[PDB]
């Protein structure tokens, strides 16, 4: 009965994300994709439309489930019997800060951070890149899943 | 007549810089905590939560300030800044000020790694997490910890 | 024909700026640098690219142009496919560095990055501006003409 | 049934890896400390392992193993496909990240890195033992075990 | 008549350097590839293995040489009528070190340092690592150019 | 009665680490430059070195030192290290090391960076950079310059 939290805004979900995805559900008995919303910002995509997009993209990994939440990530992990969060590593991460969050994390509530670095080719996609770089025409069509790609220009149109 | 200014905004102070404060002011003569001025402290309750903080350093006086702290430093005798690093510093950003700094006003920055139990706590990730019912007791001066909660409810 | 694009929104330019554009223009047949505009700043992108020229005077294989939106589309509308970047203290290097994979994914361009000397190593536009708002003194750190002006928008 | 290894030649085991190795056995039903000896150093391998035990008698799916050559085949050898790593001050990471992507791409080995706890942050097995050499007191550091033992072998 | 040099021990050539060569050779008019030799520590490959890998490898860039040198690298730029070093970025890089030597050479000899990343797919190999890897097994074929790799498990054998 | 320690081995001695000792003894009342203890230079020669580029601060001295840094600075009742910062300074590691010192012997670390011009200098490349014939002159004290050149030559 083990188990991970994959969180974050996936303000569109990348392939990058997608990696991590699969490597968690990979070596742990279950994985929750944790949406988290900023009830005071609104992102580029609704949480259902977020999570669709996520859904889609991991139909192939049978103990992965996607939910949504806010507040607290510590309180989302316990709150389901879990004590584990799996991170992503990327180029242009905030290391320090992801450091000082998981940290802190452990301190308040007792859950551990794993951290995986995300495939080389994935390494330099972030959804706010992605996003910028869609917004000026640039080609990011390999970078994110299908599920995504057509929707982002949608939303960009 | 050594001496040391210990800025920030400290919105509040955390025991991660109490921590930095004990040091600095067990090794110069004299120091200053300028705190330096839309958070959720007013100025005055930073200074007062810091001066209830620091009651057991006799050498240590807490004051407000605005603009350059080079002029902060220079215009009460000092030409020393004693800066804190913790986990999540911007230690590139903070490299770059202190160079400016000593080129536009001689002033040297002298930097200290905050205990590791202080090490992952910043003003603004303790609010975040005591905004939503985490637990910081641990991380900030008893005082500080009872005025927080005053101030979410 | 060799040739690369020096893309900022030098607001003001630095001797940090010019320390690399001297060394692009060395290096490269041809030089523009990219005055990138967003939706800002204390100088307008005319003032900007007046400065720029007042300060690469001498060189005469570096031009100046304003420009918007991808910066690739920018260097490939040039004929060229190069950036340089400069480095300074408390650049963001990493994030420099998904840019630059980004920008070589989407576009095929290259992107060099140069350190600038140590003397200039600490301006950025920002912090310049900051100090000066504030009276300090930060000449030694700009071209002379960028000093004047930074002067007059503050009096 | 999961499982991850937590390589390293610990010489000896200090109480920042006995934390990582706690945080892996408490999140993979099966945790294999492997350690790696080269052509060295203070404790023989077994002694190695005899401290490992000792510091894990609580951790009842973590057992300990010595290995050499390729560590993508002492875990592939053990039916996984995981490692975990932990992280301290003074870290290498830029190089633990180029031998995490090498041993994904040449084993398809995923590594998974985990801080330690801050008061564990700052031991590693090279600085206990300078330390104890010059009559540091590191036992705040070390399983109490170890601490006996290190002390045994320096005088 | 622009021109830079590409320096290292090469030792044995990767395909990230390879990567950093063909865009050096792709900005500037000529490129020189550097071998840079301790003459008292051998390497795995002799010089004239290590310039025959390169060459080989190189075959399509016509304004790229290979030369072997030693001692000061700026001495080296400069006497042939150059002033630029392009150096090659990857996971494990020692920027900090590659900086503080940028800007010795800078200061001593007026020679400029132009950094580029490595392509993703070649960013986490390194001569060093290969070797390491091929010399317990491991499979490094798809991270050197076929200059070299045979080569190489022939040293090793 | 404030004072700091300055360690190294300072073979030989850069202004990059004279800039640090100067601002340590303008900062605490007394400085020590610890050399710790096969470069180029012997433990005298690296002393006389230090002590020529020291003359004009009075309130610096230099001493030869073994074993635990933090067993030298509080065997002369002191409490305090000064660390300079270079460009290719192992930064990490040092923060290991100021983390372990003070949790063995409560002894705090301040780390200062070398000014510009001098932050891409330290003793190795310095050596290296000479024995090929480069002009490293404009990087080191003008004693320590000429003491370079007769080791090599
Ligand atoms: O996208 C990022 O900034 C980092 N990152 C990359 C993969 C991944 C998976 C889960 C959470 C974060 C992740
Ligand atoms: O809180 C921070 O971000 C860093 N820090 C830590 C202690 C301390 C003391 C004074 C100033 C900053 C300080
Ligand atoms: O100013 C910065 O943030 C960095 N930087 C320094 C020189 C330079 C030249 C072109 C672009 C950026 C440059
Ligand atoms: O000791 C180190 O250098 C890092 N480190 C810390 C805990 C731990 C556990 C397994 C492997 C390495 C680990
Ligand atoms: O291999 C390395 O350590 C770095 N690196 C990568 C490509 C490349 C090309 C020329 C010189 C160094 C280079
Ligand atoms: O040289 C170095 O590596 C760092 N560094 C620079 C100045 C200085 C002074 C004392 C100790 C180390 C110092």
């Amino acid at each position: 009965m083990t188990g991970a939290v994959c969180p974050g805004s996936f303000d569109p979900v990348t392939l990058g994300h997608l990696d991590v995805f699969e490597r968690a559900a990979a070596q742990f008995d279950e994985v929750i994709v944790a949406v988290l919303i900023n009830p005071n910002k609104a992102g580029m995509f609704t949480v259902d439309e977020r999570i669709e997009m996520i859904r889609e993209s991991t139909a192939d990994l049978p103990n992965l489930r996607v939910e949504s939440g806010q507040g607290l990530l510590v309180d989302f992990v316990r709150e389901r019997g879990l004590n584990a969060i799996v991170k992503g590593l990327r180029t242009g991460t905030d290391f320090e800060y992801e450091l000082q969050m998981a940290q802190m994390n452990k301190h308040i509530a007792g859950v551990d951070t794993f951290f995986v670095a995300t495939a080389p080719a994935y390494s330099f996609v972030s959804s706010s890149l992605a996003k910028e770089v869609a917004t000026y025409g640039g080609d990011v069509s390999a970078l994110l899943p299908a599920s995504v790609h057509q929707r982002l220009l949608g939303k960009l149109r």
